[PDB]
RNA sequence: UUUUCC
C-alpha cells in the first residue's frame, strides 16, 4: 500500500512491550497482520501493520499500522500471548486524543487485558515459582474461570518473573474460589499468597 | 511474595 498519512502517524502507532526474546521486525508483522485478518478486525485487502521497530534493547516495538481505526482496533489485542508471553500493548505516550466516540471499537475473544486497575476484587498472587511464564500463569488463574486481566511481574532487565503477579476475575464471585484453591499452596521453599491485592499493596 | 521509540 501507499504510506500513511503523516498528520495521523501519531494516531497510527503503537507501543508493544514484553516481546519475545530474540524477535524478528517480520515475525511481529506477520503474527499482528494474521491476528487481525484471524479476528475479523481487517477486512480490506492487504497488511494492516506496515511496519514494526524494535528497540536496539529488543524489549519493546512499536507497531505502524496503515490506518487510524485499525490501530484502535489493534489496542484489543493488549494481553495476546505471542511465545508465552502477554504482550503489552499500549498508545504512545505523545498520542493525546480523542474524547468523542481512541478505544477498540470490538473485543477478541480469549484476549485478557493487561491493565488491571486498583478495585476492590483485583489479586495479588505471590511466590510463583520464577520458571512459569506468563502463559502458565494466566493459565493456573483461568482453571478457576475467564480473566478479565492479568499481569505478571517481570525483572526489567532480565525478562525474569519476579514470581508474583495480578488478576480480575469476570465473575467477582471467582475471587473467593481461587483465594480457597491457591492461598497457602507449598512449594518447596515458597508458600503462595494468594489474597485481594489492597490487604497488602504498599503505602 | 504488591506492567518497561520516532
Amino acid at each position: 500500500g501507499p504510506l500513511g498519512s503523516q498528520m495521523t502517524r501519531q494516531a497510527r502507532r503503537l507501543y508493544v512491550g514484553n516481546i519475545p526474546f530474540g524477535i524478528t521486525e517480520e515475525a511481529m508483522m506477520d503474527f499482528f497482520n494474521a491476528q487481525m485478518r484471524l479476528g475479523g478486525l481487517t477486512q480490506a485487502p492487504g497488511n494492516p501493520v506496515l511496519a514494526v521497530q524494535i528497540n536496539q534493547d529488543k524489549k519493546f516495538a512499536f507497531l505502524e499500522f496503515r490506518s487510524v481505526d485499525e490501530t484502535t482496533q489493534a489496542m484489543a489485542f493488549d494481553g495476546i500471548i505471542f511465545q508465552g508471553q502477554s504482550l503489552k500493548i499500549r498508545r504512545p505516550h505523545d498520542y493525546q486524543p480523542l474524547p468523542g466516540m481512541e478505544n477498540p471499537s470490538v473485543y477478541v475473544p480469549g484476549v485478557v487485558s493487561t491493565v488491571v486497575p486498583d478495585s476492590a476484587h483485583k489479586l495479588f498472587i505471590g511466590g510463583l515459582p520464577n520458571y512459569l511464564n506468563d502463559d502458565q500463569v494466566k493459565e493456573l488463574l483461568t482453571s478457576f474461570g475467564p480473566l478479565k486481566a492479568f499481569n505478571l511481574v517481570k525483572d526489567s532487565a532480565t525478562g525474569l518473573s519476579k514470581g508474583y503477579a495480578f488478576c480480575e476475575y469476570v465473575d467477582i464471585n471467582v475471587t473467593d474460589q481461587a483465594i480457597a484453591g491457591l492461598n497457602g499452596m507449598q512449594l518447596g521453599d515458597k508458600k503462595l499468597l494468594v489474597q485481594r491485592a489492597s490487604v497488602g499493596a504498599k503505602n
